[PDB]
């Protein structure tokens, strides 16, 4: 099965704690990396004071169930998800969200796939879209629809 996972991180200097969870994403279990996109850059949220956060999206081969996945993306949020500063760890900087797995619809206590929000999100949208332009959602939905109906700018790479 394809899954599609959206990256994002928010840490000052992210391109590091990416790769970490970038390599993390290749050595999950009946599972392997099949493509990765660009990295995106988005300003911060309401306060100009927070730093720019990198968005991509990964398309992985896997034989797992989908909470079987997330397991894993958890997981690799609570290994590699936080940064050590001088005296102290960090909170939680890196993101990894399922934003698809196949062609399944998911709505459990713990998973809601196709990600609840993406549709709405420039920032997951473009990167799928580099690496799946002709991508159909399980309800016939078609990703060139979506970006095509809302007319979202396009993001500057990182
Ligand atoms: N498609 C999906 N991918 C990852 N987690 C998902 C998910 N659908 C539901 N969840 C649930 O989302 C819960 C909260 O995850 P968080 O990472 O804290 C939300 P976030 O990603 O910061 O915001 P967002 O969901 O608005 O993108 C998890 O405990 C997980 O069970
Ligand atoms: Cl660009
Ligand atoms: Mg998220
Ligand atoms: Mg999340």
């Amino acid at each position: 099965t394809v899954a599609y996972i959206a990256i994002g991180s928010n840490l000052a200097s992210p391109l590091e704690q990416v790769n970490a969870a970038l390599k993390a994403l290749g050595d999950i279990p009946e599972s392997h990396i099949l493509t990765v996109s660009s990295f995106y850059r988005t300003p911060p949220l309401g306060p100009q004071d927070q730093p720019d956060y990198l968005n991509a999206a990964v398309a992985l081969e896997t034989s797992l169930a989908p909470e079987e996945l997330l397991n894993h993306t958890q997981r690799i949020e609570l290994q590699q998800g936080r940064v050590r500063k001088a005296e102290r760890w960090g909170p939680r900087t890196l993101d990894l969200d399922i934003m698809l797995f196949g062609n399944e619809v998911i709505n459990t206590e713990r998973l809601t796939v196709p990600h609840y929000d993406m549709k709405n999100r420039g920032a997951m949208l473009w990167p799928l879209f580099e690496i799946a332009p002709e991508l159909v959602f399980p309800d016939g939905e078609m990703l060139r629809q979506i970006l095509h109906t809302r007319a979202f700018d396009k993001l500057n790479k990182w």
